[PDB]
């Protein structure tokens, strides 16, 4: 028997302090149903990771969100990578995975590591800024839109546009139908810039573009890879940089620990994406009838993994509500994990390890010295506003 919760996973409470709630949908069983939304839920690490490693059962081609594809259009033309199945899944996954590849991030990172430390050079030279505004978007906007080879105008269409995406995801709440009603001139420019010509030399979007003609994809499928790209490239890295220090200036202890070992950097980030999950949540849909956690669910089902509850469930975490920047955080599935585990990982933790290295080296203290604000949405976790004093070193 599986146990029927009135939880809203989307509500504005929910997203104000959802760890409650997760303890009670992890502890309700492993497998609960939504009455809310008429979902299955998937709270617990276990049940999670086994979900997202069985693509064939939890199909990802008819919506990763609330919307069941094969019963409403899709907002957007769906993704050819993160809303679609292999076989088709397979070689844009390819195509993805070597633009981003340890070659591209191996001719990138010098200039990532150069940006970040001018950053928080500049924020030092400013003493008291906005940790989101100033930093976790800042930063991330600095070096981003560049690798991909965007032009300069336009660019402020790119957050709004990801949220936007990442509001779709949801059920249709108000957050969701504000979001789409919004939509079309952030959708335009994006569009827009994913064609060939609008792709400088040499960056990701170019290089989409030319693995045209290998076999893997072709011209037509192009735009819309560029299209993942800028939809998912720069507000999920944001929110985990925003996570990092939003951690760093919570646990002043392990700021301390990275300043004595920078090297830490890295895995300071990595503990950050676990400890938030900036990606909380996403969907899948049964293509058959399943046993999962001793429960029935039959065909054309959704089902919700909560990946931030599964980060902090304690059947499968030592102290998972402390920030541990030495934790071996392998396994976490902040990422997700499995065929559809962030194709753009190595670009995120990129930007995180420099920029928590730039910290690691140069700022003594980070203390909050403002209020904090939220930033609600239906998958993403983060801070609209996080006023902090740096310290330099
Ligand atoms: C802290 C930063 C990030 C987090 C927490 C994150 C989270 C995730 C998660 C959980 C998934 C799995 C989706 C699923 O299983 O359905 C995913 C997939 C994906 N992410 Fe990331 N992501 C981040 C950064 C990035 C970056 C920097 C890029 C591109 C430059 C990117 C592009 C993608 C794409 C294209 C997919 C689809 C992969 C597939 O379906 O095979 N993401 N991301
Ligand atoms: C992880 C978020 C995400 C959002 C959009 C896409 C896409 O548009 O393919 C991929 C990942
Ligand atoms: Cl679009």
């Amino acid at each position: 028997t599986i146990p029927h919760l009135a939880i809203d996973p989307f509500s504005l409470d929910f997203f104000d302090d959802p760890y409650p709630d997760q303890q009670t949908l992890r502890d309700a069983g492993p497998v609960v149903y939504l009455d809310k939304w008429n979902v299955y839920g998937v709270a617990r690490y276990a049940e999670v990771h086994a979900v997202l490693n069985d693509p064939t059962t939890f199909c990802s081609s008819r919506g990763v969100g609330l919307s069941d594809f094969k019963k409403e259009k899709p907002w957007r033309p769906p993704s050819l990578i993160l809303e679609a199945d292999p076989p088709a899944h397979t070689r844009p996954r390819a195509v993805l995975s070597k633009v981003l590849s340890p070659a591209t991030m191996k001719t990138i990172r010098d200039g990532f590591a150069a940006a970040a430390d001018a950053k928080v050079d500049e924020l030092l030279q400013r003493g008291c800024i906005d940790a989101i505004a100033d930093l976790a978007e800042a930063y991330p906007l600095s070096v981003f839109p560049d690798a991909m080879g965007l032009k300069q105008e336009g660019r402020e269409h790119l957050l709004p546009y990801a949220g936007l995406v990442f509001n779709a995801f949801g059920p249709p709440n108000e957050l969701r139908q504000t979001a789409i009603e919004r939509s079309a001139p952030h959708q335009a420019y994006v569009n827009e810039q994913c064609q060939r010509p609008n792709l400088a030399p040499g960056g990701f979007g170019a290089c989409i573009h030319a693995f045209t003609d290998t076999g893997e994809i072709t011209p037509d499928e192009a735009p819309l890879l560029v299209r993942s790209l800028l939809s998912a490239g720069l507000d999920a890295t944001v929110n985990g940089i925003g996570a990092a220090v939003y951690c760093l200036a919570r646990f002043p202890g392990e700021l301390q620990r990275l300043r004595s070992d920078p090297t830490l950097a890295r895995n300071a980030f990595e503990e950050a994406v676990r400890f938030e999950s900036p990606v909380q949540t996403f969907f899948r849909t049964t293509t058959r009838e399943v046993e999962l956690g001793g429960a029935v669910i039959g065909e054309g089902e959704k089902v919700l993994m909560f990946l931030g509850s599964a980060n902090r469930d304690p059947r499968r975490w030592s102290d998972p509500d402390l920030y541990d920047i030495t934790r071996k955080t392998s396994g976490h599935v902040g990422f997700g994990s499995g065929v559809h585990m962030c194709v753009g990982q190595l670009v995120a933790r990129l930007e995180g390890e420099v920029m928590l290295s730039a910290l690691a080296r140069k700022v003594a203290a980070i203390d909050i010295d403002g209020p904090v604000k939220r930033r609600f949405n239906n998958t993403l976790r983060g801070l609209e506003s996080l006023p902090v004093k740096l310290t330099p070193a």
